[PDB]
């Protein structure tokens, strides 16, 4: 039902051939996307039926470089704009069309889109796309949307039928009567932000987003603010309430944490239950996470300890890689509050600053690491290291921060023959992708279901050592391994032991 979004922008996928699986696993059956929704570089005949469910995007929606003729986000209603494309646009459709039939997105058919809270719209360089000029974008933009700006590229290369004859004002996202625009703001009596029609009787409860089916807080089709068990309120009920006479704090049985635009009993697995009554991925300043017995984590106020940070956080916020210059900052860590990334640059070095290449002996810094808050991205690696022994003691990747916003773990272009991640027990989020590691095997030897914690997790893989070639060398899990399942060759690599261990080897 709820899944996170992505942060790829216009970056090409590392493995385009796995792109549809990436998207299917991340979004199939997801109605609400935390963060941004991005579809970039899809093929003409791509199958995106799994995205028919999305109703809401917290951030921006980007459709770009897609030759996909149809992108059926027909249930999308609300784009919140909490983060914007180019820091300004809630919606962007870019580069759709070729330079017997041509590819390129033809129409958007967003029959459901009625609200943009923040951010503008960009529909540019899309020679095969029509009806981007047939929307009353100012109605969609919310009353409090200061960037109610739409830029349309009308230099089209395709002849199109005018909007369905059934569209009011000829306002549509397409040629069908089902592709016509609904109006929720600029048609509202009394100047109310949202309504379901032209009468004062049609004004929606203030707490409603994108319209309503009636004036009650239970009639909102979506909340502007928060959904408390179907009830829209301007805030979630205080997690801790106050005494009638003294106003002293006391637990609120009706108290909830704010999650997205919903109120929850407790924050979802791998989210932080902040003491203030909110759900985060990252604790507020001067609050540390505390792990709960139920798999949730909570943020409580500290006088804080020194904390290990990874990429995308703090002073490493603008740093996209682990290098020989910053590898030492992970010394002594059990957990990293951020991501790790090993790029060819990490291992090639960078003469611009006379920085030495990262050496394999420096990767030992992660041997004490049990948990990664963000993602682990390895697109380079010493070939002197046949496995990932470096992370053999890694137990958990929370993946709150994903690579390109999609992967909690990606490995590509390595000389490793097996992974060997003996201690890995959990993947909190995102997908994993392994590719173009033609020496690598022990891919199908670890049911990945044992590490996954939610319905949107999957392993994507390609261009690894062919399974047939690997087993042809006699490479298989030791018969002593529980279920014959392992991370690599040898009894030392068993996912579990049927008998007992000798050190890490399963023995009898």
């Amino acid at each position: 039902q709820v899944c996170t979004g992505t942060d790829m922008k216009l970056r090409l996928p590392a493995s385009p051939e796995t792109h549809l699986d990436m998207l299917r696993h991340l979004y199939q059956g997801c109605q609400v996307v935390q963060g941004n929704l991005e579809l970039t570089y899809l093929p003409t005949n791509a199958s995106l039926s799994f995205l028919q469910d999305i109703q809401e995007v917290q951030g921006y929606v980007l459709i770009a470089h897609n030759q996909v003729r149809q992108v059926p986000l027909q249930r999308l209603r609300i784009v919140r704009g909490t983060q914007l494309f180019e820091d300004n646009y809630a919606l962007a459709v870019l580069d759709n069309g070729d330079p017997a039939s041509p590819g390129g997105l033809r129409e958007l058919q967003l029959r459901s889109l009625t609200e943009i809270l923040k951010g503008g719209v960009l529909i540019q360089r899309n020679p095969q796309l029509c009806y981007q000029d047939t929307i009353l974008w100012k109605d969609i933009f919310h009353k409090n949307n200061q960037l109610a700006l739409t830029l349309i590229d009308t230099n089209r290369s395709r002849a199109c039928h005018p909007c369905s004859p059934m569209c009011k004002g000829s306002r549509c996202w397409g040629e069908s009567s089902e592709d016509c625009q609904s109006l929720t703001r600029t048609v509202c009596a009394g100047g109310c932000a949202r309504c379901k029609g032209p009468l004062p009787t049609d004004c929606c409860h203030e707490q409603c987003a994108a319209g309503c089916t009636g004036p009650k807080h239970s009639d909102c089709l979506a909340c502007l603010h928060f959904n408390h068990s179907g009830i829209c309120e301007l805030h979630c009920p205080a997690l801790v309430t106050y005494n009638t006479d003294t106003f002293e704090s006391m637990p609120n049985p009706e108290g909830r944490y704010t999650f997205g635009a919903s109120c929850v009993t407790a924050c979802p697995y791998n989210y932080l239950s902040t003491d203030v009554g909110s759900c985060t991925l990252v604790c507020p300043l001067h609050n540390q996470e505390v792990t709960a017995e139920d798999g949730t984590q909570r943020c409580e106020k500290c006088p804080c300890a020194r904390v290990c940070y990874g990429l995308g956080m703090e002073h490493l916020r603008e740093v996209r890689a682990v290098t020989s210059a910053n590898i030492q900052e992970f010394a002594g860590c059990k957990k990293i509050f951020g991501s790790l990334a090993f790029l060819p640059e990490s291992f090639d070095g960078d003469p611009a600053s006379n920085t030495a290449p990262l050496q394999p002996e420096q990767l030992q810094v992660f041997e004490t690491l049990e948990e990664i808050t963000g993602y682990l991205y390895i697109s380079a690696w010493p070939d002197s290291l046949p496995d990932l022994s470096v992370f053999q003691n890694l137990q958990v990747i929370r993946g709150r921060i994903l690579h390109n916003g999609a992967y909690s773990l990606t490995l590509q272009g390595l000389g490793i023959s097996w992974l060997g991640l003996r201690s890995l027990r959990e993947l909190g989020s995102g997908l994993a992708l392994i590719h173009h590691n033609t020496h690598l095997c022990f891919v199908h030897t670890v049911p990945w279901d044992q590490l996954f914690r939610n319905p949107h997790q999957a392993l994507l893989h390609t261009a690894n050592r062919p399974e047939d070639e690997c087993v042809g060398e006699g490479l298989a899990c030791h018969q002593l391994c529980a279920r014959g399942h392992c991370w690599g060759p040898g009894p030392t690599q068993c996912v579990n032991c049927s008998q007992f261990l000798r050190g890490q080897e399963c023995v009898e």
